[PDB]
């Protein structure tokens, strides 16, 4: 029956360990860039931009306040003037249940009691067990100054936390960038000859050997092409590609994201637009050997994402990215992916910068892909399969663990 | 439990007042532009074009039946030779149940009966007491000379019924527009110059004190862009934003319809395009102190602009439109709109253009909006948060009626 | 009450005869190209995709395996080594059932027994039968070698086969087709002038004579527009549809395949584009006296799709194509057709290849189909309407084949 | 000297030199603008051009010029352009050009002669006498 399968299918993909493969999450040993706390959960972006659409409080006057004011005014905007029903909102109140905390109380000040006498390694280990997370893979920019700290002092992370080396500055910013290189030893020069390409690819190249990272990814605008005559488009096809094949390390790439149209809102002001699939399609055919781990932020580029990955094997389409990380378009991305591409690709990612999200982020995904599981199962079940549960413990390992390690090739 | 919930939100959503902020109704003593009737309902524009998938008869014999003749034709076509499945069928459907008429009998003639005996200002009674409509805002064309007399006659509308000033012919069709302002006494001039800027405003003006309107409205094209160096880039910039700012007036901007795509069927001859949210993006960022309600014709846009909302709290993103009113659609905008923006936007109107849509329009609207919100309080609830019934109250106050009236400033 | 609604309209929808008004299906005395057989199912291309993502073999050697060794590969793969979950992977499981054979027991071999002691017109009938299909559209290219054979030998297709002259070599490679027409006699010239003309209408006109098609047939890429000052839009302008008006023959075209995006995946290289809906638009309008079959490839042409339906009446939409042919997106699709044209489309074509496919093609969608028909019935009946058992059938007829046959003239 | 002639290729094929006044000049309008026609005489030929552009096609195209030249050595290879000339380009001319003809003419310090800006047949009927003018972009170049 579907309520037998159900079961299986529910038990097994809470059960199952899972690899986020994105986030924003950093080893404990890393120090305070790693955000966690009721309060860090509350300043998340996701609402502060919410906040702003209800609050009369200017937003000078919010990055001007403590955290342990702004947290208290979306509290109170979000959650007590207005029921919080946001996705976001509900974010918050799954991670407080979840930490064994009382959202029926509503009382913040009892919430951060619990927070304030642990530190940063048992929050992670009790996050991590909570959220059944065997793997969390880092966003490491070596161009952040607080971040490039920890790997030149030789600091290795956690064995359950991973690098991927972030390369926007790079590839977005290397008019900029490139001064910035050359103060730290990669001669590149004005023009883009065999010197700019070797010592940018040296460049790669040093960091991949000091992070050994699953991946190299960077985020991408609504406008993005390829090939291009521009410093984008030349240092992916002289230096990324090249570097990326020779280490046999994917390339990631978060497209749709057109950066700060609303300046003053920080990391809340940036926008979305479709993309042309045009370079994808291109990057994808004349790179058989490079690998490309691919995930966009329109929600009208989804379906034509899908239909590519049917083109190409060394395309990995991954997670419900941002704007598209809500139960209404989980639901359909998830669908139309397993309808046209079985358990060939990576559903979900957290995309987590604050710790306690893990249990939120995955909590609400896991409940939504495992109802698709259900369906797809019982439409085979309803044509005479037979599926066993091992065989369901194998698909969803696939899904949230196993597809990944296995493209990278770890 | 979920049933008992349901029924709290069933009840409040039932039960609370509705400001429709966008109509084409009028008040009773504007006169006959008020539309009402079952021939009024049967031959609503959506129901011409429906029809004309179906009849042999030419559109131009249509136009020259009688309204008595098209609505026989009409029902005939499209309920009794066909099952009336379309949303628009289905809402003449619930309309006549609404009045207490009953369609098991398809008695046309009976129901032709009911309105027969009643007078506009005794069916509006009815109607909106029927709807739970508390307030009616209508579309006022000061362009249009039935509209201009009862203005110019100096006659007031009902208190349940509020002015918005539609500007289509003033900047989509200024070039033939700027005609008619100088026979009407202002003086602009055929280049825009100071003069130009300074009569445009003052035409806004008057209008605006003679109505007393809640906004200013226009709708626009799929190729839309701003800024813009022609007439209707100028007056936008140049007289309406400033206006609209020194009043504290919001700007309504409904993008996406592609007029007369097919001319012979007149009213039901209009088509839709994406747009770029470029205009709207800039708008919203270059004019902070001005207040902006937007709507979007294509189901591309809808996403996106959900987005948008979330950058800038002077937009305000309102209703399912046109071709976007349909339970379908209806269901995935609201649910994307409550996921990304909690209760921060107007869900519906009805742009209702016979007076007992009021009716289906709310009534088919309503039981969709019920069902989002039990599942969004419901999956709080299972966070562990509780609802109080007064909460409840307060959410569905704020998306039928608080949002509109707060954000124009009334 | 909904149950018992749902059993009329389950019923109506199975025991519905079905016109399959595009397939690629062959009368069986056509010979070989009648594609049928569990290895055929299997090595569909829409599987030979979905294989390449996972297996370690290159398309080489699976282009050089025997057609049994590519089945056996795809069922290892796809049903062996992960669920058979996706669509069409679900779908021979739905055929193998049909047929009376046992998914439960995986045994490949033993299903093969049972197509290896039928004959072609033996499986024929038992298929239409099961899939309870009365009529079945060819897809008929004058252009193939092989096909112009049966045609020009003189052979008749069977009574339940229709044919559809497709013309994509003559309108997408009119540069290389001119030289084949010159062969065949058709004395096109290197310009576009009055003999070139005259000889391209001749050459349809020749064939519409002997295969008297139900429609002449193209498949279109994204970046189609109309009118264009190439050899397609000519060809179409001043051949085809003064030919299609002659004969009232309609017009199909299929938008949005971008052709050959991976071409060592041969048929399974094929990808999707959004097109613009301009040059439809200008065809309905300006060809009043033709008459149009249209159906798109993007998701994101939907919509748009359905409104311009409603705006011309020689517009019939059809099907759930390709890269549409998805549980999620065939939901979606007739919902929102349903919505805004009440029964005025036809809702799907099987687009088969592969003769059993007819069985899980139509098994599929009737359902969906059937369960969106329960909804709109139970929402008039919820208004009061009474819908009779003869009506529902009538609709049924109307959607699954009355309004094909009545849209071509038949 | 256009190799795609099959009047021109006889003297060629022939081993028939051309008088010490006369020099050659390898024209390829045929390879790089209509490449899609001409990579099928190719195969005839023996030049074992691909249906996508690869390795082998690249190798093959190539060796193609690479005989001429030795056949022809020529002081230059050329050809005419339209108006819409550009360059780089992921087109047939655009991979020719970059992957095969000037690593060629690198290699045997041969020049690249490119006459721009001719729009053909624009009056088909007139034959030679057909052609129009269009003014090109220099990016390109450039
Ligand atoms: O919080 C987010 O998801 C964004 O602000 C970014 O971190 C984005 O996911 C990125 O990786 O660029
Ligand atoms: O009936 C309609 O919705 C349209 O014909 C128009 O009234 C549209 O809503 C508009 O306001 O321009
Ligand atoms: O199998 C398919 O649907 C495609 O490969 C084509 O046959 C397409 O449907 C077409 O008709 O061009
Ligand atoms: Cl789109
Ligand atoms: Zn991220
Ligand atoms: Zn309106
Ligand atoms: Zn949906
Ligand atoms: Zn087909």
């Amino acid at each position: 029956s579907r309520e037998v399968l159900a079961e299986k299918v529910k038990n097994a993909v809470n059960n199952q360990p899972v690899t986020d493969m994105h986030t924003h999450l950093f080893s404990p040993n890393f120090g305070e860039i790693l955000l966690w706390d009721i309060d860090e959960l509350l300043t998340y972006h996701y609402l502060v931009a919410e906040v702003m659409r209800w609050t009369d409080v200017s937003i000078e006057a919010f990055w001007a306040m403590s955290k342990r004011e702004q947290a208290d005014l979306i509290w109170e905007e979000l959650f007590i003037k207005r029921s919080p029903v946001s996705e976001a909102c509900r974010g918050v109140l799954t991670c407080l249940q979840g930490l064994g905390l009382d959202p029926a109380t509503r009382d913040l000040q009892v919430y951060r009691e619990y927070f304030a006498k642990k530190t940063s390694e048992e929050q992670v280990d009790t996050v991590l067990q909570l959220a059944n997370v065997s793997d969390v893979v880092m966003t490491n920019d070596p161009f952040d100054d607080n971040e490039r700290i920890s790997w030149l002092e030789g600091k290795q992370p956690d064995s359950r936390f991973h690098a991927a080396l972030r390369l926007d500055p790079l590839l977005n910013e290397y008019e900029q960038t490139k001064h910035r290189l050359r103060d730290w030893g990669y001669k590149v020069n004005d023009e883009w000859n065999e010197g700019s390409i070797q010592e940018v690819k040296r460049f790669l190249t040093d960091w991949i050997e000091r992070m050994d990272p699953v991946y190299m990814a960077v985020s991408l605008p609504p406008t993005f092409s390829f090939p291009e005559e521009s410093n984008r488009g030349r240092i992916i096809r002289d230096c990324l590609l090249p570097v990326a094949e020779k280490h046999n390390i994917p390339f990631a790439m978060m497209i749709g994201v057109k950066k700060r149209v609303h300046p003053a809102l920080g990391d809340a002001g940036d926008f979305v637009g479709k993309a042309s699939m045009d370079g994808v399609e291109h990057l994808l055919r004349e790179y058989p050997n490079n690998k490309f781990l691919v995930t966009m932020l329109s929600r009208e580029n989804q379906h034509e994402l899908v239909v590519l990955a049917r083109k190409f094997s060394n395309l990995m389409i991954f997670g419900c990215w941002w704007f598209m990380n809500n139960p209404e378009i989980i639901n359909e991305m998830t669908r139309m992916r397993m309808e046209m591409l079985g358990t060939s690709f990576i559903p979900q990612h957290s995309d987590a910068r604050v710790l306690e999200q893990l249990i939120y982020k995955w909590h609400h995904s896991k409940s939504i892909i495992a109802e698709v599981l259900i369906d797809k199962y019982d439409d085979i079940l309803q044509a005479g399969w037979e599926v066993t549960e091992e065989e369901i413990k194998r698909d969803v390992a696939d899904l949230f663990s196993r597809n990944f390690w296995r493209f990278v090739g770890r």
